């Protein structure tokens, strides 16, 4: 049912991890939904850029020979891959200001902790790594110990937010 | 006739009763109008959420089983 | 025979986390060099306590039947045992300052990690907070991935030290 | 001898003095309550036994605590004399 005719996500080279992950996450999902061959998806990809990558891809072209090594091209050449450190150091810089959700913070924090190598760490450490920056209006209520996932700290904090 | 393929009504984030509400009802209107299963529907779902959101999908897609959970 | 006469080492209760570590730290040292048996130590154990503590021991002594629950109840009652998030949301609480040996610095750092519990924390991963929190008199001329063994950070600091 | 030694220097004052003495001090402020309850028990064990209960001492403490803790915690939550320090040292840790 067609080959990639028309959509509306594209892509520019805003080089930040969150749109370019997007945009690969919709596109490969796209392919998976509508059910198009790894032949036919290669010819139809100029039909997504519209900015600085269209002049990107008018010089790159005879580098790419499959769908995968495509799309890791266009993931090493935009995403940066921070390394380890900056993560590190970028956690711990801004705390939770006062009257912010508990759910922008969380899915923020958890997007943030992706980008580390993967099976380095647990639950509980995660959980322990993101439980020294909550504000007081919280902490004051749950202690630790006592919620073991990270579903039941929203569980819990969506109760005390509607408690206020 | 297709499943999900693109449409004008999308979901951000507004953190609004009003909002979700006419999202929810507008998908769960077109999904008995164009009449698509319920196995089909939840594969093409990250196909509607264009902000914060899909961040949040990112996370938690492994706690959704069904449709309607 | 002789089973715990007296020592330097005694016991005050002033309400400070690191006097009462550098205690029963002692204490349990003194436990597995002299070679006093376990049953045999309860018996002995207020010829220690020769302050206001010793008042509290003749409150609470009937809770105790082991060592062991003697150790965890002189630790409960005087020293909250700080967890795991306050020390990651206190790791980071510092900055390194100017004119400051970076030998000092790795000890407060290591002194302050070692606490966290054994087996969840390799080599590769402790680099990373050190390195980020590097006074940039350093950080210009050691960058990270040239190191991997923890010496080489302070064989490395070493000369930037003396050339000054 | 060890009566005798007990006999003049520690004379086992009656109950009057002892009645007058757990009142004539309240909690000052910044001052943690477990010195503060390690005193009281200290001062309240020079009773006669078996005149008083388990439930009779909570209510002392209570009255006598700081209204730092007395807004937080108040009275029929705490049952055994465990509890209260238990409730205590949190409302602490978190200050």
């Amino acid at each position: 049912k067609g080959s990639f005719s028309n959509c509306t996500v594209r892509f520019s080279g805003q080089r930040d991890h969150d749109a370019v992950d997007e945009f690969i996450n919709a596109v490969e999902t796209y392919k998976e939904v509508e059910g198009i061959s790894d032949k036919d998806a290669l010819k139809g990809l100029p039909l997504l850029f519209k900015s600085i990558a269209v002049v990107w891809w008018k010089g790159v072209r005879r580098d790419a020979k499959t769908w995968s090594d495509a799309l890791q091209l266009l993931r090493d050449h935009f995403s940066p891959t921070k390394p380890s450190y900056q993560i590190y150091m970028e956690i711990f810089e801004t705390k939770q200001s006062y009257d912010e959700v508990i759910d922008s913070f969380i899915c923020k924090q958890r997007a943030l902790l992706a980008k580390l190598p993967e099976g380095r760490h647990d639950e509980e450490t995660e959980l322990d790594f993101i439980y020294g920056l909550m504000q007081p209006k919280y902490r004051e209520s749950i202690p630790r110990h006592e919620v073991k996932t990270f579903r039941e700290l929203l569980d819990r904090g969506r109760t005390v937010e509607r408690t206020r």
